[PDB]
């Protein structure tokens, strides 16, 4: 009952995928999740017109039309009542989504989110409805239900009760678990014999360092303390 | 046939969402995609079928066991058959999807894509059997199914017969009515000149992409027609 999510969808039962497993259906049976579906064709005039139509201008493909969709979205506003309802268009064309945004989205009361297919939905839809434009990441998939369903999924493991990268703005360290040896592997010896200050030396440097190798567009957007310079110093003299 | 895709996951059901929907669902019915799940929890040791073990180093949270995934791994690769198969794990630490990306895995004739679970998978099963990390975006999820599914999703599309490649935002859509709500499509996309469609369109492009995603113009070539819509674009806005 803390988050209301609505989702506008022509393919509402693709959402099983979320509200049947993981910490998205155990948040819906906890109450701390509520999570709603809306089919477009369901508001289309008469039950003879699609959702879609011809592009204006020609080129390939059909185009979601805006009365479906504002029907959609009018009855989702509704139900979810009492509660500030954050309007959310799926698109390549919005903000990219990062733990940051994920954070934010979370403290919303309600989240409306606008699921396109066929190859986008009507501008005058997203000028007049559309609150927020968000992109999953840079590349073209099919429709945006999958986009929906990952921030859905995002959001939920940050509320209370509900359950790392990117929480220092850095990637993770390396995990181990059982056995101590495995494919001639063995655990680091600071896992096994090591105090809570090693472990955490040990961890920040191997975050560090992993984020130096793959990702060092996360350094230059972050500042490196005295230890933390040190621990990385360390590492890439020590790497292999 | 053209692509075969094998997951390695503890949830097989979710993958429903591209068995059964769009252009996945459609490929597999053509014939152009295969796609199979791998459980951990069918190649577990015990009753209550544990594919979790702690970590080493103390904290909390979970990771999988080494032995189901491996598994998993190994049926995977025996049904991948004679095919060349990538095994990629899905996980924030990997290389960032990008169409440029997508268009690199669309080549590949058969996938291995690994979905973690909980806090993650040993290193040790990582450094052995996994080609590639990939991640969809700087966020964390709880699990790497949705992942999965968006990777195979955008190549899909890249199959033939299947249904950022100008390296831009895209130009806003329009369909009928003409009119609707006192708000009216674009003249230009009401008349039949398919030059100043054409041109219009890579201008709300440019435009687009200036505004919101300059980034994607600092790596990009612009043309001599290109830089004058974009000028044009600019200039006559408030
Ligand atoms: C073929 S696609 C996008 C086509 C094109 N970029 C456009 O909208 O002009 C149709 C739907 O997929 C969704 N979508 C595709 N990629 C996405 C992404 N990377 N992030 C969020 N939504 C996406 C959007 O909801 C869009 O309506
Ligand atoms: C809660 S996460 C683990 C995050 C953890 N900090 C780690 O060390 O990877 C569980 C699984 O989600 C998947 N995953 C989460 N975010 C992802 C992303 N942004 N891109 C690709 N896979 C992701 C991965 O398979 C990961 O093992």
């Amino acid at each position: 009952s803390m988050l209301w999510v609505g989702v506008v969808s022509i393919f509402p039962e693709m959402f099983r995928a979320i509200s049947d497993y993981g910490i998205t259906s155990r948040a819906v049976k906890q109450g701390l999740l509520t999570l709603t579906c809306w089919n477009p064709r369901v508001y289309t005039e008469d039950r003879h017109q699609t959702v879609d139509d011809r592009p204006f201008g020609g080129g390939p493909g059909m185009v979601m039309k805006i009365k479906p969709l504002e029907g959609a979205l009018a009855d989702a506003r509704q139900a979810a009542g009492g509660r500030k309802a954050k309007v959310i268009y799926l698109s390549p064309q919005g903000r990219q989504l990062t733990q940051a945004g994920v954070r934010e989205l979370a403290e919303e009361e309600a989240l409306i989110l606008i699921a396109g297919r066929y190859e986008g939905i009507d501008e005058r839809f997203i000028e007049e409805h559309v609150d927020e434009e968000w992109s999953i990441g840079d590349y073209v998939l099919s429709g945006g239900e999958l986009p929906a369903m990952v921030l859905v999924d995002a959001v939920t493991r940050l509320l209370p009760g509900a359950l790392d990268s990117f929480t220092d703005g850095l990637l993770d360290c390396p995990h181990y678990t059982r056995p101590e040896v495995y494919a001639d592997k063995r655990v680091p010896e600071v896992l096994l014999s090591g105090n809570h200050e090693h472990i955490r030396r040990w961890r920040l440097q191997q975050a560090l360092g992993r984020t130096w190798e793959r990702r060092a567009d996360l350094l230059d957007s972050r500042s490196l303390s005295g230890e933390e310079q040190k621990l990385l110093a360390e590492y890439i003299r020590q790497r292999d």
